């Protein structure tokens, strides 16, 4: 059931955001030509244990094997981090992170350009980032989410691009995913009224070609049907009485943290 969090329990979500955030700010210097997808899995959970004292949520969920997911180019997401698995030059690449912290979620991912961008990869991030805002600057007690999801796909398929249906974001809190779900197309099952309180993300799955996907035979790594690029970014927030406040902000979002409607 969606539940309204408490002040208390939305500054611990704002604790955990903010971790989650800082893990994505610490990996970025690693995201070069020649790194492993692997390495840089370790590299998440040492910080995540040792420096933030915290423990990485997706390690063990439903059997995930990893701390972070990382997915590189047409891997849409839940890419297992692979010692074997190296970057190189052009590729567009996800990591994806869920820590927690006293009992609370931070939930978030970026797109990371790998060496020289290729106009083509830099575009499909740019416009799935811009996707993840549009919705956020639409984020406000009495909005209904279908609306909010009905936005982010027009805007998306205005670019020629589209919204993968099998994933969305989610309510959270102590678990890593409750209630509402956070579909990111129109649906005519949508039908959720926002209100104060509430914590939830937004991480729209973008591709620059068909919307159809496969999954690999590990179980785990989901790829375009048709080996096109797609991007993802997520951010955690909590609705406010005028809008909300994004909890997962980092230096390098070109978004206020705290999203004013008055
Ligand atoms: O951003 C998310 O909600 C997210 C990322 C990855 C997952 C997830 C979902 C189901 C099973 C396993 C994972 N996971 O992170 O290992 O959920
Ligand atoms: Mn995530
Ligand atoms: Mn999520
Ligand atoms: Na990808």
């Amino acid at each position: 059931a969606i539940s309204i969090k408490t002040p208390e329990d939305i500054e611990k979500m704002r604790v955990a955001g903010r971790l989650a955030a800082e893990v994505l700010e610490m990996i970025e210097p690693y995201v070069k030509p020649g790194v492993s997808t692997g390495e840089l899995d370790r590299i998440c959970n040492d910080y995540i244990v040792n420096e933030q004292h915290a423990v990485s949520a997706c390690l063990g969920y439903h059997g995930y094997p990893k701390s972070v997911c990382i997915s590189i180019n047409e891997v849409v997401c839940h890419g297992i981090p692979d010692d074997a698995k190296l970057l190189k030059d052009g590729d567009i690449v996800n990591i994806d992170v869920t820590v927690i912290k006293d009992g609370f979620h931070g939930d978030t991912s970026k797109m990371f350009i790998v060496g020289k961008p290729t106009i083509m990869g830099e575009r499909l991030c740019r416009i799935t980032q811009e996707s993840l805002y549009l919705a956020l600057r639409m984020v406000k007690p009495g909005i209904n989410l279908r609306e909010i999801g009905a936005a982010i796909q027009k805007f998306v398929e205005a670019e020629g691009f589209s919204v993968v249906r099998e994933y969305c974001g989610h309510g959270i809190g102590r678990g890593f995913h409750e209630e509402p779900q956070v579909l990111h197309y129109d649906s005519r099952e949508t039908n959720v009224v926002l209100k104060p309180g509430m914590t939830f993300t937004i991480e729209p799955m973008v591709n620059a070609g068909k919307k159809e996907i496969r999954t690999m035979k590990d179980g785990w790594t989901v790829k375009t049907k048709d080996r096109s690029l797609s991007a993802q970014y997520e951010h955690t927030i909590v609705v406010t009485d005028n809008g909300c406040e994004i909890l997962t902000l980092r230096k390098d979002d070109t978004i206020p943290a705290i999203i004013s409607h008055d």
